């Protein structure tokens, strides 16, 4: 589990996204297993923008945050998993690292902020769907 918190805007896994979230829609995309709903209070989070391909993210089936080298957002298949079937997911970044299920939402950062969340698992490798190009969760 986890979230960004920017602005007036809640960046969660579409898969783990609340009815309270779909109440208060700003913007999902299933292919990125991104949703956005807008928020009372404003948050901590700063939204990095840059290509950094190198960050810390939190893994919370280690309590352990992990600095990683991953890849440029792209259009990668990933193999099934408890959540969703074996589909494309866009926007996706990969690193060499632990990933299970409930370690989506964790953080992943760089020198400029957050970059993206925990969104996919499995076979040595862990998923970050990114959030830099979505410059309008720095506004309005
Ligand atoms: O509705 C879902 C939830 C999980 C899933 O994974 C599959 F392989 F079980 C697919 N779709
Ligand atoms: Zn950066």
């Amino acid at each position: 589990s986890g979230a960004i918190y920017v602005g007036n805007y809640r960046v969660v896994n579409r898969h783990l996204a609340t009815h309270n979230d779909w109440a208060n829609l700003v913007w999902e995309d299933s292919s990125r297993d991104l949703l956005v709903s807008s928020t009372t209070a404003q948050g901590c989070d700063t939204i990095a923008r840059c290509d950094c391909q190198t960050g810390v993210y939190y893994c919370s089936s280690r309590r352990k945050h992990y600095p990683v080298s991953f890849s440029k957002p792209s259009l990668i298949f990933v193999e099934a998993s408890e959540y969703y079937p074996a589909r494309y997911q866009s926007h996706l970044m990969l690193a060499v690292g632990h990933s299970e299920p409930g370690d989506c939402g964790g953080i992943l950062r760089c020198q400029h902020g957050v970059v993206g969340i925990v969104s996919t698992g499995g076979n040595g490798l862990v998923g970050f769907a990114d959030v830099r190009d979505l410059l309008w969760l720095d506004e309005e």
